[PDB]
C-alpha cells in the first residue's frame, strides 16, 4: 500500500523540471499523478526542488498548520513550485487547471519516523 510519505511524493514532488511548466502542465500532471481519478482535486502544488531539499524542510522553521496542528514547517529558502487551480469551466472527468509557476517558501506538515513531509499546507 501507498505510505503517506509516498503519497506526498506523488502529489507534490516534481524535481524533473526546474519550473518550465507549460500552460498545459497542470492539465497533464494532475491527470498523470492520479489527482483527477475520482473528482477534480481543486488545488494542488508541485515542488521542483530535490527530494532531499524538500525532506529537509521538516527540520526547518516550525510554524502552525492551517488546521491548528503544530507539525508544520516553512522552508528557509524560496523554492521553485507550480500551483494548479481548477478552472471555473472545468467539469470532471475532463479536469482543467490554470498553471502558475512561482518561487515561494513552502509550508509542509511532517510526520513519522523518519520525520518526512506528508502534507503540503501552504506557500508564502
Ligand atoms: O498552496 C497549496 C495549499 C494546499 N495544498 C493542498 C494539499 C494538501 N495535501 C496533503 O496531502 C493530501 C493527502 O491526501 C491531503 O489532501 C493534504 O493533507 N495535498 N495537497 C496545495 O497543494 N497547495
Amino acid at each position: 500500500k501507498e505510505t503517506a510519505a509516498a503519497k506526498f511524493e506523488r502529489q507534490h514532488m516534481d524535481s524533473s523540471t526546474s519550473a518550465a511548466s507549460s500552460s498545459n502542465y497542470c492539465n497533464q500532471m494532475m491527470k498523470s499523478r492520479n489527482l483527477t481519478k475520482d473528482r477534480c482535486k481543486p488545488v494542488n502544488t508541485f515542488v521542483h526542488e530535490s527530494l532531499a531539499d524538500v525532506q529537509a524542510v521538516c527540520s526547518q522553521k516550525n510554524v502552525a498548520c492551517k488546521n491548528g496542528q503544530t507539525n508544520c514547517y516553512q522552508s528557509y529558502s524560496t523554492m521553485s513550485i507550480t500551483d494548479c487551480r481548477e478552472t471555473g469551466s472545468s467539469k470532471y472527468p475532463n479536469c482543467a487547471y490554470k498553471t502558475t509557476q512561482a518561487n515561494k517558501h513552502i509550508i509542509v506538515a511532517c510526520e513519522g519516523n523518519p520525520y518526512v513531509p506528508v502534507h503540503f499546507d501552504a506557500s508564502v
